């Protein structure tokens, strides 16, 4: 049973397609219009069953070409309210028919963000995308909101003019609209079965530009050709990805980058990743982000989560498929700095909920707690670090790679939970169950905290970062004068990035040691989003009144929650720029992606 949904479970009925026609309205800030979905009922003698919607107004139900009796629940505040639709003929196992919704979404639909032309980049279009990931796609559409059923999309999406369309799936025409001709209706074909969270929209004055056989970059003019260039290792990443996870099925791999309030690094969408324009270094250093969501097409949308609990088989498998890719690249010195530096950000995580906090479990109980409140750097890091575990226990990395193939082979096109994983993890090797019985299953799976033991880690590349901070940590004022530009010689920006990440955990640090770095190093200089972020977290929480404007100004020039969250816990904890931090937040706050806007409120207590 899937607790996030109020759906009919797939063991009822399972949807296998869904045909969406739909307009959008800028005008209104609404998608109007009719969600076709073809279902195969699972049960004998099946006369109704319930939908997820989340904020959605129902004009109609047709069934056979007739209006049919549907019910919509008491809304159950992040689940929605259920919908439930009477069938007009009893249906039998296995048999298939067609429910044509007639509905519209509301402006507050927390799945979408509505931008102004203001909000973009060209000034004179506005602009639309959804993240449906986890449980937003009712907030688009009726549907079973469960990544347990995966169903196949077609869809026809009119917009104005001068405006695209593009969905995670391939792209099958455009025409004028003959409802509307200051309209284009595009069309859109996802062939391979997916969970419904990977159905994803956007709307904008898009442009693109090739940059590998199978991948086109899409942004806005303006972002285009710095985007080909800081994306252009992605068909060399799609190789690698093939040689680890097997064939690549979704034809197309293209890339849109978003406009900077977009919440996430990224979103594995299928057949159009969703990137933040803050990857955008300038010298392809954040492209971990890009081999992390190529991952994605083997790990998550064709092996795929069966509910929200079991979250930690989507990522912590792709962040071991995302190191590997750039163990490949890079040399795997460089695999074990990235593992590393990892471990680092799960203390980090744990030490900042608890060490009992129940979100510090592998496996998350999600009834009655919206995930987007649960969501952190746990499943990511501490699934990362269970498969790197293993990967040594068994014998390394070429023998774990191989059980990856075989698990992405085993399951793909289904939905699976821990068990099921485990289980066939105990198949692969079950010359070596005495080996996998090693493991404290309990604790790795179910307990808080750090796991019970820590992988063995090459320190080859972060002794450096370690030795500098140390160094800065230790210095006294007498000591200041010491340090020089000439002590970043050797270290490259990811580097950089693990030095400040290792003073950041020592934080705070005396205010002059601060002004110091800032002298000799100019880190004030640097637009590496993650460098820039760790950066101004440390002098804040140093205490440093002049990085105020700095921290503010990056917290709401752009969105990804990574950084505009705990830059704006930081700024509310320092007493100088609490009331700025609450009065910025409340101005911007209408302004904001709806899910970044909640959380962000949550964090500041507003
Ligand atoms: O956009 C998204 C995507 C996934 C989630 C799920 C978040 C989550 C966190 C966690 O510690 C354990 C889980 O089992 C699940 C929430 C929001
Ligand atoms: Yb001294
Ligand atoms: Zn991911």
């Amino acid at each position: 049973v899937d607790t996030c949904s109020l759906a009919s479970p797939a063991s009822v009925c399972r949807t296998k397609h869904l045909h969406l026609r739909c307009s959008v309205d800028f005008t209104r800030r609404t998608l109007t219009g009719t969600a076709a979905l073809t279902v195969q009922s699972q049960e004998d003698n099946l006369r109704s069953l319930v939908l997820d919607t989340k904020d959605l107004t129902i004009e109609k139900v047709v069934i056979n070409g007739q209006e049919v009796k549907y019910a919509l629940g008491e809304r159950q505040s992040y689940k929605g309210s259920p919908m439930e639709i009477s069938l007009p003929i009893a249906l039998s196992k296995n048999q298939e028919i067609v429910i044509e919704i007639s509905f519209e979404t509301s402006p507050k639909s927390s799945a979408l963000q509505w931008l102004t032309p203001e909000q973009t980049s060209g000034k004179e279009h506005p602009y639309l995308f959804s993240q449906c990931q986890a449980i937003h796609c009712r907030a688009i559409l009726p549907c079973q909101d469960t990544p347990s059923v995966k169903l196949t999309y077609t869809a026809e999406v009119s917009v104005p003019k001068e405006l695209v369309a593009l969905m995670s799936a391939i792209r099958d025409g455009e025409t004028p609209d003959p409802e509307d001709p200051s309209r284009k209706i595009y069309k859109f074909i996802q062939k391979v079965p997916i969970p419904c969270y990977l159905i994803a929209l956007v709307v904008g004055a898009l442009e693109s530009r090739q940059i590998g056989p199978r991948t086109l970059v899409w942004s806005e003019k303006e972002q285009v050709e710095k985007s080909a260039y800081e994306f252009s290792e992605t068909e060399s990443m799609l190789k690698i990805a093939e040689d680890l996870g097997g064939p690549y099925v979704w034809g197309q791999y293209d890339l849109l980058v978003l406009p900077p309030s977009f919440p996430y690094g990224g979103m594995e969408n299928p057949c159009l990743t969703f990137v933040t324009p803050t990857l955008l270094a300038g010298d392809k250093s954040l492209s971990n982000v890009i081999a992390h969501e190529i991952s994605h097409s083997w790990t998550g949308n064709l092996v795929t989560n069966k509910t929200w609990d079991h979250f930690w088989l989507n990522e912590g498998h792709t962040v071991y498929l995302e190191r590997h890719i750039c163990g490949r690249l890079f040399g795997e010195k460089f695999r074990h700095f990235n593992a590393l530096g990892g471990w680092g950000e799960l203390q980090n995580s744990v030490k900042t909920f608890g060490e009992t906090h129940p979100f510090t479990k592998l496996v998350v109980d999600l009834t009655d707690i919206d995930p987007d409140v649960a969501y952190s750097s746990v499943p990511y890091e501490k699934g990362f670090a269970l498969l790197f575990y293993l990967e040594q226990l068994l014998g390394g990395p070429e023998i774990f790679l191989g059980f990856l193939k075989a698990y992405v082979e085993k399951f793909s096109y289904k939905s699976i939970t821990t068990d099921d994983w485990k289980d066939f993890l105990y198949s692969y090797f079950k010359d070596k169950v005495d080996v996998l019985n090693q493991v404290d299953w309990n604790a790795w799976l179910y307990s808080p905290g750090l796991p019970p033991i820590k992988p063995n880690y090459d320190m080859t590349l972060t002794n450096a970062c370690i030795a500098l901070s140390q160094r800065w940590i230790t210095a006294k004022e007498d000591d200041l004068n010491s340090f020089n530009a000439t002590d970043l010689k050797d270290l490259s920006s990811h580097q950089l990035n693990e030095f400040l990440a290792q003073t950041l955990q020592r934080a705070p640090l005396p205010l002059g040691h601060i002004k110091r770095m800032q002298e000799v190093y100019n880190f004030n200089a640097i637009n590496n989003s993650e460098i820039r972020f760790r950066w101004l977290r440390l002098c804040i929480q140093s205490k440093w009144e002049d990085a105020i404007p700095l921290a503010l100004k990056m917290a709401t020039e752009q969105g990804r929650m990574k950084f505009t969250r705990p830059l704006f816990k930081d700024l509310a904890a320092f007493d100088k720029s609490h009331d700025q931090a609450v009065r910025t937040y409340q101005e911007h706050k209408a302004s904001m992606h709806p899910v970044t806007a909640m959380l962000v409120g949550k964090d500041l207590k507003v």
